[PDB]
């Protein structure tokens, strides 16, 4: 399943990954929910390991277009992992508090303590994404910004934390659907904003925006997986076994 | 609901609510286990509401004797629902820092959100509990946090925080045979301490600071509901019970931009 | 000068104090302004004090219409004051993440810890003025604000804070010339906004509005003070005598 | 002036400045009272400026060995600054919440916002400080560190931080008066711990991590200045200088509204 971690050669290509892509999983959406709850129950151990042992401190980075389903991801991801050790940290719209310091400070206060493991549903990579294609800071300011972020997570990474970042990749057509699906239905209708449709008129400077941001990103110590995502069974299935295979390997033991 | 939920005449006596009740239940432990997960389901749609509405902020207290089950309900009350609109904010022993501004400070700082569904894990009831039983500050002292307590939750209240608060009611025998199997089990070992003994002594006085602070506090706005909690299943059971009643009251309605 | 302490009796009557009254200092401008030397020097001294003992903690809230003189009080009054142990908190207008909370919950934060002298530029009664003034909330909701003001400030001076209100009393037609002043200074212009404009409209429903808030917060634990404003000697001379009287009275001690 | 500003090129030698040294200034105490006055009225000017403006973030990081000079300087240099634009975050032993996150994440929180300067008494600096003397992570962790900081500061500077790190400069000899002074005043007895007598102890080790530091991390873009600092007089004038010089540099504006 290592097809899916950008290697640090800064050589990343989107095209490469087709959002339809299930290709991992020899097998569909009944067998993929079966191998799901089975990496579930392991997750749920796992966190149990993590903040019982009370020594790493877990990061899980989400990115996606619109629709592109971070939301859908936790809820499923996480279902029965205990409460008390795992915490959402959200980022919107920035407000004039967040704006009068540095782009890191409302991120680098939301960071997971040891024991800990926190979703980041959007991120500091918002300050590259959304800030370049909107020209909300000049070319010359959001250029530094993939350096700032380089060396901030590699300090994250060598005081502690074990970061893994994950792309969910949608193609133009399934967001199409999904937006229509979220207008349509009466119970999803409120996550739909009229400035969406201005962000799907945009979709190509996204795509561009989300390359260049994980080809200068990905790197050993904090990883970019694309995750195909058209299939919502085939995302919670890879991001569960992603999560899983990096926390085994952190090799984690009950306190003596 | 009626009878766990404590009235607010200042009239409430402990002695009166048994750890080992299960009455409010009628088909035994298999039976409330499948009502359980048919509320749990009904609270994960309640909590996608609530968030989606993006208007109530919820508050869930806890309180026990150590070893109550604070941690469990938690974990089976809350096990399912969105951790995205779900966050427990836990209560230790305060800090320099958090003892260098009122009692309340630290607490204020983690009330829910709008939209979001907080549980306390021990809360700023442990400044009219610990400081009590210990007589580490005068009663001059700890008698008026009965009132700012009251005063903080009408404020919360009044500005749109629906507050639970439920005392998790278990037997000092109890106590003792899950102090005893923390002990003994590998996997959980790592959450025992030996102040948890020194405490074992004082469980007559933390009773009588229980009843005390449940007695001053319990108000129409913020109500203490006793949880007969020597039952796991039970203990669950009532509690998705009462939280799901709370939250299907609020009328809450998914908005139509 | 105990004239200007508000009673807690719930009888304050704003049409009694006079903006121009400087009956409490007799010897004109030149006299205050030495008199005002020495307050501050004791006032130096006394911080000192209050941070080595590090037991109190001393709050002094400042409210007043647009140019009644919170910043120049600031800026006079702790002038020489040790930064290390004065730290100003000013309240300008809520952000989404401070309005997803309670009222309070942005203002309990920054209360002085032990130690400290905290200033508050603006605070809590913002939520009974603004908000009363332009209809932010319905009557029924700010209503019960000032009870839960008056408990709130009972927690904090029960739990060792001590609390100081003071109201910079200005009349409307000295408003008039600073705000005329503000526009006409090169230095000063960039504090005028369009919106000055329209609080100046609504003068004498902020007149009702700081009498209500007095009226119903001014108590034994945390009085308010009036302070005749249109002399900024006379303001900065008696808001000095109040706050050095106050922390004399603590009987502070250097630590042995 | 700029002999005391240490530059980028990672050949920075601590024995090369003299604690006595007072060198840029042609005379005394008493002259440089009266340069210090006139150097304070400009700084007062220029933070009414920099708050009036609200675009730039000023951070002056204050380092020193026990009895150094920290407190002080914050007390004089900033003596009439006002209150609604200066800010002190003083970073002590670290608590556990602290400790549970990496040890940027409580410096962070404390930089300063647009249109404020804030005053860091001790910093980011003491986790490659007494962790490094007092053993408190393996060379292999604080050694990391160097390259965090560069980095850290990098993204401030990038981001409208203008960063002045100044370290106060005093004799182990001095230290040992100060120390004594500290003990009999009884005004002052209250600052003094028993654990600082156990710092005093690795006078040198100390020397040697703050030479390592400021060779490893005095940047163009967040320069370390070595101010000889064993008269007051003289560290109260020069870090005024140097601030004042430093935000004239800006040429802030005062924002016209139409």
């Amino acid at each position: 399943m290592k097809k899916y971690r950008v290697q640090p050669d800064g050589r990343f290509e989107l095209k490469r990954f087709d959002p339809d892509d299930t290709s991992a999983f020899e097998g569909g959406k009944q067998a993929a929910l079966e191998a799901l709850a089975v990496l579930n129950r392991r997750l749920e151990k796992l966190q149990e390991l993590l903040y019982a042992e009370g020594q790493h401190k877990v990061l899980v980075v989400l990115q996606a277009m619109d629709a592109g389903g971070k939301d859908g991801t936790i809820r499923v991801v996480f279902d029965g992992v205990n409460p008390s050790g795992v915490r959402v940290a959200s980022f919107g719209v920035p407000t004039e508090q967040e704006l009068a310091r540095d782009y890191l400070w409302r991120v680098h206060q939301q960071v997971p303590r040891k024991g800990e493991l926190v979703i980041f549903n959007r991120s500091h990579y918002e300050d590259v994404l959304v800030v370049r294609v909107k020209n909300l800071v000049p070319q010359q300011v959001w250029q530094k910004r993939y350096r700032h972020i380089r060396e901030f997570e590699r300090m994250l990474a060598d005081e502690g934390t074990t970061i893994l970042k994950f792309f969910l990749h949608i193609s133009k057509d399934e967001q199409r659907q999904r937006l229509q699906e979220r207008l349509d239905n009466p119970e999803k209708r409120w996550k739909f904003r009229m400035g969406d449709l201005e962000d799907r008129r945009l979709w190509d400077r996204y795509q561009e925006a989300y390359e260049a941001a994980i080809r200068e990103t990905s790197t050993e110590y904090a990883p970019w997986y694309v995750i195909p995502a058209n299939k919502n069974w085939y995302r919670n299935w890879l991001v569960s076994h992603i999560l899983v295979e990096t926390l085994e390997g952190l090799a984690m033991q009950y306190p003596q």
